């Protein structure tokens, strides 16, 4: 089997984007923010507090025949950027574009923080890490991909994110129309529940390419590029009048500035996200202050390659028994 789905940037910058899942008997269409960073998949729905939901497509559990309460199981999650979200837990139907899983585990949320509240265009997340990451307890359940590798005619998915336009999520097949050149794998790292891989090196606009291990995570559930404050440093450094601005968090630079690419390695491979990627636009409306899309992950703990490096490339998430991520230019 194979399934597939496009993927919608939900606002101008591209700071994040959905996908429609459908839920349950007859289909509840909601629209999932698809996240290789986290692995659960939890949806606003008839549960959550009336107080916490602002325009978003609720999931009613009492609606679908084929739901049935996970009973006793409840979840708790928190994300790098301290939002959070808990609840009770079904299992129900879920196809991903024409793909369908029986019994998979749906999160109910009971309470969500409120930066989900704010976001009415996501109704919940769809978690593609590995399953040693979801927080279902007292029994530990398995991420979409993971249910339905078997039936996949191959146990891989694609991501081939949009900048400012529509991409795509495949599942179960590699699309050989979709990039250029070759695709280059690379080691992944399960240790820590992610798609963990190590970059050989980086480039600054024309500037010579350094060789340098970078290890990080594949996060499409990250908007931007968060790498060593070395590096960062050597970027910006080449913008005019950009600095690091305690106030706004990060590295900010006068809209009137032309932006340098930054090249990543993959092996022997070259990724180039060009400068324009790296513009998230004005900090407040009118400001001649624009927020940088590469920030430093001191702060952090681990280096993240999101949605800034992503969408620069095709990407493989392979899911063999010795997983994989694969690069290719597009």
């Amino acid at each position: 089997s194979t399934g597939s789905a496009t993927t919608t940037p939900i606002d101008s910058l591209d700071d994040a984007y959905i996908t429609p899942v459908q839920i349950g008997t007859p289909a509840q269409t909601l629209n999932l923010d698809f996240d290789t960073g986290s692995s659960d998949l939890w949806v606003f729905s008839s549960e959550t507090t009336a107080s916490e939901v602002d325009g978003q497509t609720i999931y009613t559990p009492s609606k679908s025949t084929t739901a049935k309460l996970l009973s006793g199981a409840t979840w708790s999650i928190s994300y790098g950027d301290g939002s959070s979200s808990s609840g009770d837990v079904y299992t129900d139907t879920v196809s991903v574009g024409g793909l369908t899983v029986t019994g998979q585990a749906v999160e109910s949320a009971k309470k969500v923080s409120s930066s989900f509240t704010e976001d009415s265009t996501i109704d919940g997340l769809l978690g593609l890490a590995f399953s040693t990451l979801n927080t279902v307890s007292p029994t530990q359940q398995k991420t979409f991909f993971d249910n339905a590798k078997a039936s996949l005619d191959s146990p891989v998915f694609t991501a081939d994110l949009g900048y400012h336009a529509p991409g795509t999520y495949n599942f179960g097949f590699i699309d050989t129309t979709a990039y250029t050149g070759s695709i280059t794998y690379t080691a992944v790292s399960t240790k820590q529940g992610f798609w963990e891989w190590t970059s050989t090196g980086y480039a600054v606009g024309s500037g010579t390419f350094k060789s340098t291990s970078i290890d990080g995570i594949a996060d499409t559930g990250t908007t931007l590029l968060y790498l060593p404050a070395t590096v960062v440093s050597a970027y910006w450094a080449q913008v005019s009048g950009a600095k690091s601005s305690s106030s706004v968090g990060g590295y900010v630079f006068p809209c009137s500035a032309t932006l340098p690419s930054f090249t990543f390695g993959v092996g022997s491979a070259r990724i180039v996200i060009p400068g324009d990627y790296i513009d998230f636009g004005p900090i407040s409306t009118g400001s001649s202050s624009c927020f940088g899309g590469i920030q430093s992950s001191a702060g952090i703990g681990i280096n993240i390659f999101g949605d800034v490096a992503l969408k620069a490339a095709f990407v493989v998430f392979n899911g063999a028994t010795t997983p994989t991520l694969g690069f290719a230019s597009k």
